């Protein structure tokens, strides 16, 4: 008996959400369905066009341990917050769903991060993020403890961003297989991988990366093609075990030669897609680190990925246990 | 011409809200439906037992002005954050919405007023309330020409409690008056009124307020009676006209020996009751600085009453004036 099913290790942010229409995306310049890194100055002016928001704690990481630890798994963080009142919602939040969370703030300055979210009427979300105190995350914020009692450590592609982020994730790659662990990692976003995409081939073909995570349009770029089929051949051949999400389309689990293929549930409405792929992971791997099929794995993901989506916010309010035992797959 | 319809006065507050069990109030001794008063060592108690929440700008009064800009009127707002993250939230949603705030803040301690909502399942909601900055709320903090170019200055019950605040509002009143404008309160909560009895009593009989807005419990605080009728004709004779809701039941506008009934508009499902008093206050408001009949100010309210409890968080996310179009209230 271990004491984690899955760490994760990500970008610690508050998410500040709006609705807005499609012409604001385009007078603003923002990129839309993508994350926009943004600087200090960026980040008031958004502010200052931003209608009345909402608050809600984020970080697609931190939005993963919270969705494995709200199925009935057990799970930790690692992420770093500043030492204010954001990065204390930040601390309580995940704390508060029965995450192990114990990264150490550095000084109130830099301050927490936050991603001003805009969600457009079809339902797509556009992020701004200004990256804080994620910036001061490194290898002196890895408890080897942790990582050395989690089955499965996950993180995201987003963390090569900041700049030293990457050698706390090299840090637990390390400790992580040293014990016999599994190390996972999410493309995160199309733009990410256009900027590292060299790395993140290396972090798989090194066997430093175990389980992928991608959507269709991060596996686009990062074999930078239009044929779809070609990029699940090669992810295929790139890691042990894919997982590569397609939206509407459900899921397809790739592992050598094996496909599985899962279809998306059945949704009232798309209210607001933030988080899909975060809690689409929080399913696969509870599942995974539960021992069940590559499929049931995916099926668990697509119901989390589809209950995330009916809602305001990137954290399910309502218990994916409940609604995962409803669902015949407990 | 006059710069603003309806000038609101009330406790800068932003709520942290989550859902909770019949158990967790009984539990912690908090007065299921009421405004619980804290201090800064039990809400660090709360919130530690709190679930991952939300959060969103409130303070009743904020909230009414927030809806009565949304409806299309004009507003302007006086109440007091610190130069805090939590405050910059305030008094961005609040600015964003187009509402005039332009009360500064005198500093980071105390810290900016929050309240830990906790909404059970029948939709009811339970706030528990640090005042922080609130306290700080003084004379200095009238800007004379906003109240003076007013056609209604509103102010919260809730007001009584931080110690300065009635000096303020005794100030509003005698300027809003010298101006020929009209001068509105709500009694915000039953024990709010139980501790202020007398004082609401005077305002009113005084003539300090024009325009009273009670519910049936405070109502029935008010004259610490049960029977209602009886709260009825009392607070006729006690103020110039009288808004009374009464939750399902719909509301009842007192004029004198007038009275107008409205209905409660149909409901899905009663999601959060967090803000209904306060939009029905905007509506009747907004009605009111139009030049409404007294029927369709508290149509206008009921309208915008049931549109906010159908949705988490105190200020309504649609178009008010949208709906009231559709409404033929328009
Ligand atoms: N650069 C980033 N790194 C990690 N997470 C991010 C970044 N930008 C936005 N997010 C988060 O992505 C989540 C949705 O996947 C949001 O909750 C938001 O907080
Ligand atoms: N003491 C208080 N004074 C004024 N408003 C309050 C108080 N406590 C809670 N509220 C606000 O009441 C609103 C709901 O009517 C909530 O948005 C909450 O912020
Ligand atoms: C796999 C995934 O991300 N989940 C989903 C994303 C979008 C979407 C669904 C169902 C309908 C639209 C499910
Ligand atoms: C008059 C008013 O406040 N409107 C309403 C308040 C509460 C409530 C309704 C319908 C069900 C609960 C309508
Ligand atoms: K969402
Ligand atoms: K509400």
């Amino acid at each position: 008996m271990t004491r984690f099913d899955v760490l994760t290790v990500g970008n610690a942010i508050v998410d500040i959400i709006s609705r807005c229409n499609d012409q604001f995306l385009i007078d603003n310049q923002i990129t839309k369905a993508a994350m926009n890194l943004i600087d200090a100055e960026r980040a008031e002016l958004l502010y200052s066009r931003m209608g009345p928001a909402l608050e809600a704690s984020g970080g697609s990481a931190g939005n993963t341990a919270a969705g494995v630890a709200n199925l009935g798994g057990k799970a930790a963080y690692f992420g770093n917050v500043a030492a204010d009142q954001l990065g204390d919602i930040f601390t309580h939040d995940i704390r508060a769903q029965g995450v192990h969370y114990q990264t150490k703030p550095k000084g109130a300055f830099p301050p927490t991060a936050r991603s001003m979210i805009f969600v457009t009427e079809d339902g797509e979300r556009s992020m701004n993020t200004y990256l804080g105190a994620c910036v001061e995350l490194g290898p002196e914020d890895v408890e080897a403890d942790v990582v050395a009692d989690a089955k499965v450590t996950y993180f995201e592609g987003y963390l090569w961003d900041p700049p030293r982020a990457k050698e706390a994730i090299l840090d637990c790659a390390r400790i992580a297989h040293q014990h016999g662990r599994e190390m996972s990692m999410t493309l995160s976003d199309s733009f990410c991988v256009d900027r590292y995409r060299g790395e993140f081939l290396d972090l798989m073909r090194s066997g430093k990366v175990d389980i992928v995570f991608a959507n269709r349009q991060e596996a686009l770029s990062l074999y930078q093609t239009d044929d779809f089929e070609e990029a699940l051949n090669r992810i295929a051949a790139d890691c042990k075990i894919a997982a590569v999400t397609m939206s509407e389309n459900g899921a397809v689990i790739l592992k050598g030669r094996e496909r599985y293929y899962v279809n998306a549930i059945r949704i009232r409405e798309v209210v607001d897609t933030t988080g899909a792929g975060d809690l689409f992971a929080s399913g696969f791997l509870y599942g995974y680190t539960q021992g069940r099929s590559l499929e049931d794995c995916g099926k668990l993901g697509c119901l989390a990925a589809g209950i995330v989506i009916q809602q305001i916010g990137p954290r399910p309010m309502t218990s994916l246990s409940e609604a995962a035992k409803q669902a015949g797959l407990i």
